[PDB]
């Protein structure tokens, strides 16, 4: 497979990733294994690292992701910002590759959410918006390019672990909510650190756009008042509403394969099946938090009326497998396991792993998986790539 493209590289995390910057420098492209980016960047693969909102919507992560890439101030779009009532302008990145803006191509390589992620960012740059569109005239405001459609930059998406269809751990936190809201904790925890020096150094919500924090002049009264208003606490504009089997759906009713871009999946197992209950168990060797907290329910919860059935319950410790090979649920995708040929528009299936969630990207420790030639035949593979 020779070399048949010079694109660069950009990896894209995943729900709760953090950017090179954070958590003292331990990756989350790498872990404990090593720093994926650099061994890429050693054997002439050109990639860089995005860094978008750990707990965002997908919506907000693409025009996050957008922005750095090509450079300028974020714009989540003045409809969508209206809808959700939250600010329309974000953070200002210099541009990590304005050659983009030039007939430039890139790869992307995704986990888990950021899957979703780089589909929406591929489907909004060729089609853009037509909602933002018809607003932006409407109401004569200014309209970020992203929008337009027409731009074709992205020549793949490769997505690893990704629940395009959802993962029912949603359905187990739907349940936790009643004596313990998860969302509203994590948000509450995010409002206190916004407050305190430093903490972003180690971990950045990257949540702007609510404006948690005290502003300036504040008064504790004020502040206090201005967060019970917020309609953060209960938006449907987060990662937790995308990642569930609803929203991942309703993402895949709008979010399709373009046919200028190449899509490869890779799935990953952690699991073995009861010969009993059809349930599934986590092996020895998942995550530990995965192993106690997740796992459990992963294997067992069935809703047949949803069409969540025993196909649902094989898992990383995170997602549910049969989730990861592309989107379906409300999707018109085409999903093809690979024949030593990839192909333009529809997703690549490249086979399920047996690895966990943390594990394919080095977060927990596997000799068993030689996680360096896994990034390394990956990143060949894509330079094979005939634009
Ligand atoms: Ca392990
Ligand atoms: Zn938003």
């Amino acid at each position: 497979s020779p070399r048949a493209n010079d694109a660069p590289i950009v990896l894209l995390h995943g729900f709760t990733g953090w950017g090179r910057e954070e958590m003292l420098g331990f990756k989350y492209w790498g872990g404990v294994r090593g720093d994926i980016e650099q061994w890429l960047n050693d054997n002439g693969y050109r990639t860089y690292t995005l860094a978008v909102g750990p707990l965002s919507s997908n919506a907000d992560r693409a025009c996050e992701a957008y922005a750095q890439l090509v450079g300028g101030t974020v714009d989540y779009g003045a409809a969508h910002a209206a809808k959700h009532g939250h600010a329309r302008f974000g953070r200002t990145y210099p541009g990590l590759l304005p050659e983009l803006k030039r007939g430039g191509r890139v790869h992307i390589i995704a986990h888990s959410q950021g899957g979703q992620t780089a589909r929406m960012l591929v489907s909004l740059l060729e089609n853009g918006s037509q909602e933002e569109r018809e607003y932006a005239k409407a109401h004569n405001v200014s309209l970020s390019p992203l929008f337009e459609g027409g731009h074709h930059f992205v020549l793949s998406v490769t997505t690893i672990a990704t629940p395009h269809d959802g993962t029912t751990l949603v359905n187990m936190v739907d349940f936790t909510d009643r004596f313990f809201d998860l969302q509203k904790a994590v948000l509450k925890a995010a409002a206190v650190a916004s407050n305190v020096p430093y903490t972003s150094q180690v971990y950045d919500f990257k949540l702007d756009q609510w404006g948690l924090r005290r502003q300036p002049g504040e008064s504790f009264d004020h502040y206090f008042e201005r967060l019970k208003r917020s309609p953060v606490w209960t938006s449907t504009d987060t990662a937790r509403y995308d990642l569930s089997i609803p929203g991942a759906e309703k993402l895949n009713q709008w979010v399709q394969a373009s046919p200028n871009t190449y899509y490869l999946s890779f799935s990953t197992e952690r699991t073995h099946r009861g010969a009993l209950t059809g349930n599934y168990y986590p092996e020895l060797g998942m995550n530990a938090f995965s192993a106690v907290v997740c796992a459990p329910f992963l294997g067992s919860y069935r809703n047949e009326a949803l069409g969540i059935d025993d196909r649902w319950l094989e898992n990383d410790g995170i997602v549910n497998t049969v989730s990861m090979n592309g989107p379906k649920r409300g999707s018109s995708d085409r999903i093809v396991p690979y024949d030593g040929t990839l192909k333009k528009g529809v997703w690549n299936d490249m086979g399920t792993y047996n690895v966990d969630h943390l594990e394919v990207i080095g977060v927990d420790p596997n000799p068993s998986f030689d996680i360096r030639a896994f990034y390394l035949r990956l990143a060949e593979q894509l330079a094979s790539l005939r634009p």
